């Protein structure tokens, strides 16, 4: 029987209904999320884009399948996914992890795993042709004929996202009273959370991002937003391949429009923004301070601060030296202690 063991302030993630949690269900999960023998090719597993070392992100700017094409955007975090009202950067009908998992796994346009109709079945034979596979999925999936399918390979690796999650931050820590801020901390802290700096009206949940959903939220939120990268035209396109939510509506209006990424172990998940074109936290915040960015030279020139799709809330706000400092002091206290070395999440294959 699954012990969710969440903070106070945490409630339990949405389940649905017909793939219950459970420990035997997780570690399947974690060997698979794992092994390089899920894509087609056998040259990548999950976690050759989601390394636990950097909270199961990439390191690079945009990610390489496994033929060897480039993903269009930067691969985020799959910790804490399971309270995740809509999954990617920009798409409101990914709202579970199973449904999502059929891009990574399916999709071309680019190949990322690598499965097809064509070798759909060769990838599954490789796990019956394996002695302890047969134990896990038959132990993990008990009320079942044939338990080795992509149905059950899907569910497992979705229980395992759901257990990843370790609310261990310096943060977390403070907001259960057993740590005391840094003064530059609470600095930041105070920024953050002022009508001044603006961070939290879309990072200023506890999932520090605006989307969290659990098992009892009733009309969810659920916003996207423009935060002026870039203007290409004087008319606030972002280049192609990345519009955002115009990719997927069409509403000319949408351009631009992502989801707010959560912050935790946002110090560990360089680099940044939807196509990781900002390299550091400090440009970052250089970025917020001038209401957005202004691109210089060549292809991508344009100025962002001016933009029309650019949300409300982000003005030029002339942050002096000292309230920046403050306030990245204030965002590395949003990285989880156990998540980065804990046995639970390392790669069991060695
Ligand atoms: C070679 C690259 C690559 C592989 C392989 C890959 N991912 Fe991803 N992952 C991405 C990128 C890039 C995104 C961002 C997708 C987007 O919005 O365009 C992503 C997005 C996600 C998200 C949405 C997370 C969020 O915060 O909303 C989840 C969950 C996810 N991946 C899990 C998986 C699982 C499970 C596998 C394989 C079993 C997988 N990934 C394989 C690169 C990859
Ligand atoms: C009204 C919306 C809004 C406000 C205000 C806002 N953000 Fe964001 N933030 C976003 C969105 C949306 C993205 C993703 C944009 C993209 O990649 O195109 C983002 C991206 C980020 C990233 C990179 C995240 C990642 O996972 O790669 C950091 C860091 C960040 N924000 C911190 C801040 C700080 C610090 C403030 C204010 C002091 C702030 N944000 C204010 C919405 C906002
Ligand atoms: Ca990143």
């Amino acid at each position: 029987a699954w012990n969710w063991d969440l903070p106070k302030y945490i409630p339990p993630p949405r389940v649905p209904v017909d793939n219950p949690m459970s420990e035997e269900k997780f570690q399947l999960g974690r060997r698979l999320f794992y092994d390089k023998r899920l894509s087609g090719n056998g040259t990548l597993s999950c976690s050759s884009c989601h390394l636990q070392e950097r909270a199961f992100t990439d390191g690079r700017t945009v990610s390489i399948g496994s033929t060897g094409a480039k993903t269009p955007r930067n691969a985020p975090s799959i910790a804490y996914s399971g309270w995740h009202g809509t999954l990617t950067w920009a798409n409101p009908a990914l709202v579970t992890l199973e449904r999502q998992m059929l891009n990574p796994l399916f999709g071309a346009d680019p190949i990322e795993m690598g499965a097809s109709d064509a070798n759909k079945a060769e990838i599954v034979a490789r796990f019956r042709a394996d002695a302890d596979y047969r134990r896990w999925f038959a132990a993990a999936f008990p009320e079942m004929s044939e338990p080795i399918s992509f149905a059950t390979i899907i569910a497992a690796i979705s229980a395992f996202q759901r257990g990843v999650y370790s609310f261990d931050s310096r943060y977390d820590h403070y907001l259960q009273g057993e740590a005391q801020l840094t003064e530059a901390e609470q600095r930041g802290h105070d920024l953050y959370f002022g009508e001044k700096a603006e961070c939290h009206h879309c990072h200023g949940s506890v999932g520090l991002d605006d989307q969290f959903v659990h098992a009892r939220t009733r009309e969810p939120e659920l916003p996207f937003h423009n935060t002026g990268l870039y203007d290409i035209d004087g008319k606030g396109a972002y280049p192609a391949p990345n519009h955002g939510l115009f990719d997927i509506t069409g509403d000319p209006d949408d351009m631009g429009k992502f989801r707010a990424p959560s912050l935790r172990n946002i110090a560990l998940t360089a680099p940044y923004m939807h196509d990781g074109s900002v390299a550091t936290l400090e440009e970052v915040i250089d970025i917020y301070s001038e209401g957005g960015r202004k691109i210089a030279s060549g292809p991508h020139a344009g100025d962002g601060r001016a933009s029309a799709l650019k949300s409300g809330l982000i003005v030029k706000i002339d942050l002096t030296a000292q309230e920046k400092a403050d306030l990245l002091a204030f965002l590395k206290t949003l990285t989880d202690e156990s998540l980065i070395a804990s046995p639970r999440f390392s790669d069991p294959w060695r």
